[PDB]
This record gives structure tokens, C-alpha cells and sequence, in this order.
């Protein structure tokens, strides 16, 4: 399989790269605004009740639909990563350079953070919820959950969008990528929160001023995404 | 990026333009009939309860599915705007002429209004609900919410349907456009109502004889749509 | 626009036509089995409660997904009508011959009826629910509801599947056709039941031995479907 | 129609075949992890309540989305069967060799079982639920339910993915295949559980150490899948 490529500053500062960074910022902002917004909407409707099944459905569907769109609207400009773990898994398989990937991370983190401060305002100052592992459940269980579900996501990105042999999968790729996240929130929501996405988790941690447990949402997703890049890149593109 | 184009009467009165106006009328009627209808259905089932999470899901899914369809069924005739803010954002980027755009607005407003009078009849005279900003929440918060979510919609229309480089996105564009509205209602419903669409809001205001607060659903969506046209048109098509 | 074509017996008894009839039987059986089945599932889970919002969502989503599939799996064999009103609207615009269309009706009615007797068995003898206009609501209101929502469906079939200029819409047509039915059930369920489909309504009327009010689900859908054929066929294909 | 083909060891041990087996393992693992996971999520949220309508929706949507993805991500490597009954129905119509098909079964069963042991861990040791026929309902009713719904699935796979004349259906095939399972769970969940898939059922039986009634989920799905292969393969591909 293709090796890691560090890239160059010239390449990573080209106008095409700059457009890509803006696209990643915008896609991540819009994804996180909707997705976090659905969780705040549930809190508003229920006066801050514990999550129930209708709420889980609302939040999962919102994230799946919004991520489909966020990926689609960047696909021809940046590739529509919307997610540091996607960028990382792609970098592991030589699909994006390291330098460009770092700038994608910055754009994604900025976009997510912006979305969360916008939410705080437009909702009239409601709390921005953070991802956390369920009460009582171990952190390793949470990490392993996040490894598995993020592996699923990044593997999907490889199979439908990166693979040169994708064929007609390329047309439906944004939808597959969004709806694997939706599906996986329906499973993982009550356990890890169903992040799959360090930026999605980071914005709220900034806006709520609370990084307790936040490491889970870097370690788990990066390992899952990296494992997907290693497996798909070496076996199915190698 | 392309400038605003005023157009001509000859062009805007051509048979092709007249077909486009009828298509916009029909698509907007069917979109608003379903979407408002889902809100009246919730009121019927619950005896006019406050919105809850099942209801929000029902209404969001209905709007997302219905808008997907309404866009698809006009895509090859009018472009499937279904929305004055989409038309406006496209006009800002030179994608539709101003004169033609004004006639699209008329067709959309007429279609929405018609849908709402039809609903009043077929439901046995139930109230046609109007979009309003949540009790206690400021109007600027509501406007800014609508700016953000309408920006998302119009940006999606640009990226998937207008951009000449859309490629395979063009096939899934109607679905992206519908499901961003669905996603954004799941976030915004309990705050602004999740309009994104001055015509969707206007029909009910006419049918309920209540324009209180209605300005929000012109100012917010037009600004969001205009900002999407400015950004995408000048950066990603320029 | 194209006129009505009566067709011929030779044509309507060809092997291609016979395959089409079997495909319509199978698609309609599978559509109605799922869709009615979701309503029986709700009754089982709730001990025959009145419809609530979760139930409406379940039933609407089931029908939208199932109809998408039923249309897709016949699209290249029969055209995937799955619905006497679709067949009728297509016949009005010269898209299927009258003789072939009558045999499609028979196949659809048989498939729906079969599904409903299968359901009665596999559910352990539970009642097969019938479409009815809501208590107190007038029959004309119910008919007009069904006209509007069936117009939407058949117009969608024309715009995405019949029109020679459909282009990329043809790829997503089955999904548009399914999800307009889903959307429209979210609106119409508590009022007319959201049929759009004389066969979908007829199977249960046979299996429950109850044709009270059943005429609504022929008059409303046939008029809507016929109006869609007249408008689209003469304006947008003429 | 094409006959059954036994195949060869050389063919079934080729690198292409080995890649296919890994893809089937991964797709089935990810499908079952999400889908079973959604059922465990419901149990967590509700403290092990009986299934209700929100829960049925959550579980059906999760399975439909996850299966769409699992099929898509194997489509160009293995064909994306994810299901012994799909493999069997395809084998009946000569679309996969018997030897290769047996190895697909092994990969699918292993993947499902792995998913279920992973779930047991990451959820903090919660019970892995098994498919069972509803209390009081006969086993033949359960089998016949599973025949019908699995026929639907495998017929969909033939019509959209196997048929050489699939045309544009091939692009949307993964989505049709996923959403027929979603639809059919909305009908069958409270009666048979809505399996359609011997591997999906088998993983939990292993992880819960409970094979009571499990035969239903081999007999019903294999017969349905085999009947779909016989009908579609001989009539619509013959």
C-alpha cells in the first residue's frame, strides 16, 4: 500500500489547498451546528431530561443527514473529511499529505468550535453538551467502542470514496459516510456518546469549558481511523 | 465570480420560463402541503400539545423527504428552488436573472399559500401553524439561527447543483438539499421553527392571518442565502 | 402530449408483458406486506392503541422505504408502478397501454390481497387494518386530501421516471417515489390514512371484509393520478 | 436460468477470494455491531423495558442504515452479501460458487460472533439480545414471516445488484438492500424479530449461550432466499 507522505509547504499553501481548508471549516461548522444543535433541541423540549429513545433517534438522524451533506458539499473541493480521524486515516494510507492534513485538523477544530459558540448564542445561552462515557462505564470500554465505530466510518470513506475502483460507489459515498455515523450513534450514544470525530467532541469541550474525559475522543477515533487506513490501504488498495 | 444579471422580459416570458414558474408553483405547493401538514397531523394526534421529540422528528423527516422530492421534480424544468432564499442566493451569484427570480418568488409564494388553504379545508378546519421564535428567545437570536441554517441550505444547492464541477454530486443533489433541511429542523425547530424558506413561512402567515414576527423569516433566510451565494460564487466558482 | 393508447392483446400477452405482471404482483405484495405489517406491529406493541406520533413515524418510514424498494425491483421489468393510480396516470399520458394497464391493476390488487392474507396468518390472526377517513371528517375532505397527495406521487413518477429528459433523476427516481409517499403519510395519516394507492387500500378491505368508505381510496387517488398525467404529459412532456 | 456451480478450491483460495472473505467478515461485523448495539442501547436507556414503538424505529433505522453501508463497503470486493441467506440465494441462481459461498458463510458467522463479543465488552457486560418468535406465536408463523421478508431482501439483491440489466439500479442497490431490511423490521420486529439473516441471529445465540428457537432463523431465511433465487434467476434472468 501507499506510504505516508509528508508533503510540502508549497503544495499545502497553494490556492487549491487554501480552498480546501475553507471548505473543511465550513463543512465542519455546519455539521457540528446541526448535530450539537439537535442535542440542545432535545434538552429544550424536555427541560434537560436524560436521553430517551426518541431523543437518540432525533440526534442520530440529525447527525447522519448533516454529515451526508457536509461531506457532499466538500467532496470536490477538499474531499469532505469533516473529521480529524478521517483525515488521519487517509494520511496513514497516503491519501492526503501530513502537512495538508494538519491544516485540515485546524480548519475542522476551528469550524466545530465556531459552531458551538454560535449555538450558545442562538439558543439563548443554553449549555452546550459534551460527549462523555456513560456513568459507571470504564474508559477503556469507551475507547474500544470509539475504535470500532470510527474504524467503520473511516473504512467506509476508503471503500466508497478513496478506492480508485469505487465505481458507482463514488456517487453514493457521501450518503454511506453520513449514514454509518447515524447508525453508529443509535448503538453507541448511550455508552460513549457516539463521537467518531475528535473535532465534533472538541468544540463542545471548548464551549462548555470542560475537558474531563475528552482524551477518549482522540485516542479511540484516531486508533480506529488509523487501523482502517492500515487495513484498507494495504489489503484492498494493496 | 459571476455578477448579478438583471435579465430581460423576453427571456423571462419565454415558454421555458413559463414552464419554470409552473414547476416552482407545483413543487412549492407540494412541499408546503406535506410539511405544514405534518405539523397539523401532530396537533391532531395530540390534541394540540406542545411540540415533543417524536413530533419534531416527524416534522423534520417529513420536510426533508418532501423537499428532496420537490427539488427533484423541478430540477430539469426550473432548477427546483422551492424557496425564495435559494432563488435569491442563486441570483446573487449570477445563476438566475433577477427578473426570472422575481417571478419564481411569486410562484413560490402562491404555491405555499395555496397549500395552506388546501390544508385548512382537508383537515376539517384545523389551525394552520405559523413559524415563530420560541417564547422568551430574542428576535436577533432567531434571525441569526435562520442565517446559519439557510446559509447551509443555499451553500448545499451551490455545491451540489450549481457548481459546473459538481460531477456525481449532481445525481444526489436533490437528496442533499432535502436532508440538510431535515437535519436543520432537528436543531432549530424549538428555537426559530427551522424555516430556511420565506415562502414556507409566508403561506401559513396568510392562512392564519398572523404576520407577527414574520419578518424574521425574510431577513434571516435572505441574509443566509445571500452570504452563501457571495462566498461560494466568488471562492469556489471563482 | 401523447394520447391514450388502447394497445393490443398480442402486445399485452407477450412474454415481456407477462414478466411485467409478475413483477407488479411481487412488488405490490412486498410493499403492502411491509406497510400494512408496520401498522399491525404498532397494534401489537401498544395493545391496539389509537395512533400516536411514534406510530405514525414508524408506519410512514416503513411505507417510504418499502415503496422505494418495490419500485426499484420492478423498474427494469414492469416500470415499478405498484399502484393502480400510478398505472392510471401513466395511461392518461400514453405511457402504458390501457390493456396492459388493466392487467397491471389485476396484478397489483392480487398482490396486495395476498400480502394481507399472509399477514393475517403470520401475525397469529391479528386484525388487518383498513384505511378510513378520520372520525367526524367529511368524505369530500378525505377525497380531496387523497387527490392532492396522489397527484404528488404520480407527478413525481412522471418527472423522475417517465420524462425522456429525466437525466440523472432516473437514478434516484425510485427513492423519490418512495419518499414522497413517506412524507405524505406523515401529513395525511391522521386524516385520510395517507393511501395514494387503491391496491394498498383494497387488500385490507378484502382481508377485513369491510368496504365501508373504501370508494374514497379509488376516487381520490384516480383523480389525483389522472390530473398529474394530464398536467405533466401535456405541459412538461408537451 | 444459470445452474448451481460447485466451483473449485483453486478459485476459492485465490487472493481475490481471500480478499472477499475478509470483506465479508468486516462488513458483517460492522453491521451486526451497529444493529445489535441499537437493541442494547434501547435496553440501557429504558432499563430493559419491553420493546416499544420508538425502540422499534431506532432498531429498524439502525439496521437499514448499517446494512446499506455494510453492503456498499463490500460491493466491489466480495459483492457485499453480509448474510448467509443472500449468499445461498445467489448460489441457487449460479451467481456465486458453492465452495466460495461456504467460505462466505464462515466469514459472516465469524464476523457476527466477533461483533457480539465486542458488544458484551464495550457495553459493560450487558446481555446480548437474541431473536425469538413473540410469546405465544407459533413457530411456523415465525418461519413463514422470515420466508417472506427474506425473499424480499434476496429478490432485491437480484433485481438491483445481480441482474446484468440492472442499469442505474446498480448505483442505488446498496441503499435498496439496506432499506428493505429496515422496512421489514418495522413490520416483523414484534413477531419474529425481523432477522432475514442467519448470521445476524447466530452471533447473539453464541454470545448469549442460547440456541432455543434459533432454527427458525436458518429455515425461514434460507427458504426465502432460495425461493428468490429460483424465481428471479429463472424468470427475470431466464
Amino acid at each position: 500500500g501507499a506510504g505516508v507522505a509528508f508533503g510540502s509547504f508549497d503544495d499545502s499553501f497553494s490556492l487549491a489547498s487554501l480552498r480546501a481548508y475553507l471548505a473543511e471549516f465550513i463543512s465542519t461548522l455546519l455539521f457540528v451546528f446541526a448535530g450539537v444543535g439537535s442535542a440542545i433541541a432535545y434538552a429544550k423540549l424536555t427541560s434537560d431530561a436524560a436521553l430517551d429513545t426518541p431523543g437518540l433517534v432525533a440526534i442520530a438522524v440529525c447527525h447522519g443527514f448533516a454529515l451526508f451533506v457536509a461531506v457532499a458539499i466538500g467532496a470536490n473541493i477538499s474531499g469532505g473529511h469533516v473529521n480529524p480521524a478521517v483525515t488521519f486515516g487517509l494520511a496513514v494510507g497516503g491519501q492526503i499529505t501530513v502537512i495538508t492534513g494538519v491544516f485540515y485538523w485546524i480548519a475542522q477544530l476551528l469550524g466545530s468550535t465556531a459552531a458551538c459558540f454560535l449555538l450558545k448564542y442562538v439558543t439563548g445561552g443554553l449549555a452546550v453538551p459534551t460527549h462523555s462515557v456513560a456513568a459507571g462505564l470504564g474508559s477503556i470500554e469507551g475507547v474500544v467502542m470509539e475504535i470500532i465505530i470510527t474504524f467503520a466510518l473511516v473504512y467506509t470513506v476508503y471503500a466508497t470514496a478513496a478506492d480508485p475502483k469505487k465505481g458507482s460507489l463514488g456517487t453514493i459515498a457521501p450518503l454511506a459516510i453520513g449514514l454509518i455515523v447515524g447508525a453508529n450513534i443509535l448503538a453507541a450514544g448511550p455508552f460513549s456518546g457516539g463521537s467518531m470525530n475528535p473535532a465534533r467532541s472538541f468544540g463542545p469541550a471548548v464551549a462548555a469549558g470542560d475537558f474531563s474525559g475528552h482524551w477518549v475522543y482522540w485516542v479511540g477515533p484516531l486508533i480506529g481511523g488509523g487501523l482502517a487506513g492500515l487495513i484498507y490501504g494495504n489489503v484492498f488498495m494493496g
